[PDB]
């Protein structure tokens, strides 16, 4: 239980990653609140699995693009369980559009979701976090590498986390808090599913020919926000297949 | 012990980053050969030091090979030599580029290559790289950051060839064991990095170049 004792914030904890991520790092030994958007059904399961295993646990709904919400969400989850040690940002929009086509509704969205809501998130949180935290953003491996059209606008969101990381690292790292990028590849998800000719086509551009799994990412991110990685910090750490190579 | 059962080669093993390396992956249970013909082992021991200077091709092809003859193919190997000489760019001598070149990158191909002819798939190969691929803020470091820069394309394409086997292959960047954070690493966080890498988790990783540096690079 490397995480004992300490406490555990992720926006977009319900499904997919998120799910994967709330459960790992509960396993390890941390309370874990969590956002999610959508269903209160697929949230009272996540936390139910934390729970039967033996763990605490804080489900809270909010919309990553409202940043009222997410500061509440924080408070919430520090009257709840204490200062926090450790915030993961795993919310996320994508979306496609060329850059002739795409709405300004939808660019206004993702830049919501994937870039500002990332700041306001970890800006609260920081303000509620003990020396020697963990602050994860979850970006893409399109931050680095653009194969296809339609993905200019979540490629610019995604990139904007290498910025904000470094950044970041070099306004807490005096407080011992490390500030991180994780920049996944495709992971198998019920909305991005390792089935069809699309993930075929992403397949011939890695190196290992598989999709990753959810699993995979939270081992990451369990890793980072554990007590061997306090010399890791402002970096884009890419997990990924090989697609960006 | 994840590493039960499985077999690494380490290049450097014998103080600093590479012991730590060695003690963190035989603590894992992993069967482990590392360079510093001459060797040392224990009766029903599983750690093996061999003598090679990193700079002898031959030397390091058949230590890998003594390896495999004591414990089967290779799940991993870690590349954790290296030399670093100061010198700016009029004055540095030319065997001071050439020691640099032969250690910090011909070396690591050769003993990639030959871990690549003897590893099951699903191996790992670990570079130890450094944080000065990524930026040099003094004069002095050119030949070093060179020799450290080589290392991120070797990973992307080193990834590439090995992928179709399942073999990962990742260069970690260490910083000094400028910063974020205020304090130096110490050996065991590079090598709680490297064992991450080397473990079952980590099969989704490969071709990156990824920084454990305290912030210096940021």
């Amino acid at each position: 239980h490397p995480l004992q004792g300490k406490v555990a914030f992720v926006q977009g904890g319900s499904r997919g990653i998120g799910a994967a991520i709330v459960k790992r790092l509960a396993s390890e030994g941390a309370a874990v609140a969590f956002t999610y958007a959508a269903s209160a059904d697929r949230a009272e399961a996540v936390a139910s699995a934390v729970t039967t295993a033996g763990g605490k646990v804080l489900a809270i709904k909010a919309d990553s693009a409202d940043a009222a919400a997410l500061q509440q969400a924080v408070r919430q989850a520090v009257s709840h369980f204490g200062n926090l040690d450790i915030l993961v940002n795993n919310a996320g929009v994508f979306t496609l559009g060329g850059t002739e086509e795409l709405a300004l509704d939808d660019l206004d969205r993702m830049l919501a979701v994937n870039v500002r809501s990332v700041f306001v998130a970890s800006q609260e949180a920081a303000r509620h976090m003990n020396d020697g935290g963990r602050i994860i953003h979850i970006g893409s491996t399109n931050a680095e590498r653009v194969p296809f059209g339609g993905a200019a606008v979540y490629a610019m969101s995604k990139s904007a986390l290498v910025g904000l990381t470094k950044g970041m690292a070099r306004d807490l790292g005096p407080r011992s808090i490390t500030v991180n990028n994780v920049q996944p590849g495709p992971v198998d998800t019920e909305m991005n599913p390792d089935a069809g000719e699309f993930a075929d086509q992403l397949k011939q551009l890695m190196a290992i020919g598989r999709y990753g799994k959810d699993e995979e990412i939270a081992g990451f991110v369990a890793y980072l926000a554990g007590p061997q990685a306090g010399y890791i910090t402002g970096a884009s750490l890419s997990i990924d297949g090989g697609f960006s190579a």
